[PDB]
C-alpha cells in the first residue's frame, strides 16, 4: 500500500484532538491524513494533507521525531504529533466534497477499541464512528504520558 501521512493535532490543554469526518467509505471520524505523492517527503505530505483537510498549516510546528506510526494491513500510516494548537482556531477544508465536518474530541472519551457483540453471541465488532482513529488512541495516550506526564 502507498504510505499515508498526516497529524494528530492537540489543543493547549492536551485534552482534545482534532478529528475530521469524510464521506462514503470514509464516513466516520479519523485523523487528517492521506497518500504520499511520488518523490514527496513524509513531512511535506503530512502538511499538505492536513492543510487540504483542515485549512491549518502544520509546517512550522512539525517535529521530525514526534509521530506515531502504525502498519495496518500492510499499509504504513504516520501521524505527526502537533500539540498546543488553540481550540478557537478556525479550520476549513479546501474541499467540502471530501470533508463533512471537523471537530475537537476529548481524548479521554474516545474509544481505544471497538466493542464486541458478546451480548448477542455473535463474532466480530459493533460499528463505531471512530473506527479509523481508534488504532492510534492507546499509542497516543502512551506517547503523551512519556513526553509530558
Ligand atoms: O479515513 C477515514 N476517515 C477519516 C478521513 C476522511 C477523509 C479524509 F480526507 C481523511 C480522513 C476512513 C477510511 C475508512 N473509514 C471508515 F470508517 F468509514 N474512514
Amino acid at each position: 500500500g502507498v504510505p499515508t501521512y498526516g497529524a494528530i493535532i492537540l489543543d493547549e490543554t492536551l485534552e482534545n484532538v482534532l478529528l475530521v469526518q469524510g464521506y462514503l467509505a470514509k464516513s466516520g471520524w479519523g485523523f487528517p491524513k492521506g497518500k504520499v505523492n511520488k518523490e514527496e517527503a513524509p513531512h511535506d505530505c503530512a502538511a499538505r494533507e492536513v492543510f487540504e483537510e483542515t485549512g491549518f498549516d502544520i509546517k512550522d510546528y512539525i517535529c521530525k521525531d514526534d509521530y506515531i506510526e502504525l502498519r495496518i494491513n500492510d499499509q504504513l500510516a504516520r501521524l505527526y504529533i502537533i500539540p498546543g494548537i488553540p481550540k478557537d482556531t478556525k479550520f476549513n477544508p479546501k474541499t467540502r466534497r471530501e470533508i463533512r465536518n471537523i471537530e475537537w474530541f476529548s481524548i479521554e472519551k474516545l474509544p481505544c477499541h471497538r466493542n464486541d457483540m458478546t451480548p448477542k453471541s455473535k463474532l466480530g465488532l459493533a460499528p463505531n464512528k471512530f473506527f479509523m482513529a481508534i488504532p492510534f488512541i492507546r499509542p497516543l495516550r502512551d506517547w503523551l504520558s512519556r513526553r509530558f506526564g
